[PDB]
């Protein structure tokens, strides 16, 4: 489903444990509303592509992380494979977040 991260230590394993898988990330605050408006479908997601790893950085808590990885909005969806950032954009829009989980693997 979802692994919450909450270092940048724990996000780097997460990309080296990944190995070859697509790595989807949403950078989410709690509080902003097109994030909990997605958070129920990311999940979603999450079970329909179930060899696609599925992370979640709050950005309040982690502001380190959500500094380094240069979010300026919420939801910012980030996509990894082999620890290499392959796709981006922002926004609750599903079908953008569906069709970019297909597009890049």
């Amino acid at each position: 489903m979802v692994k919450q991260i909450e270092s940048k230590t724990a996000f780097q394993e997460a990309l080296d444990a990944a190995g070859d898988k697509l790595v989807v990330v949403d950078f989410s605050a709690t509080w902003c509303g097109p994030c909990k408006m997605i958070k129920p479908f990311f999940h979603s997601l999450s079970e329909k592509y179930s060899n696609v790893i599925f992370l979640e950085v709050d950005v309040d808590d982690c502001q380190d992380v959500a500094s380094e990885s240069e979010v300026k909005s919420m939801p910012t969806f980030q996509f990894f494979k082999k620890g290499q950032k392959v796709g981006e954009f922002s926004g609750a829009n599903k079908e953008k977040l569906e069709a970019t989980i297909n597009e890049l693997v």
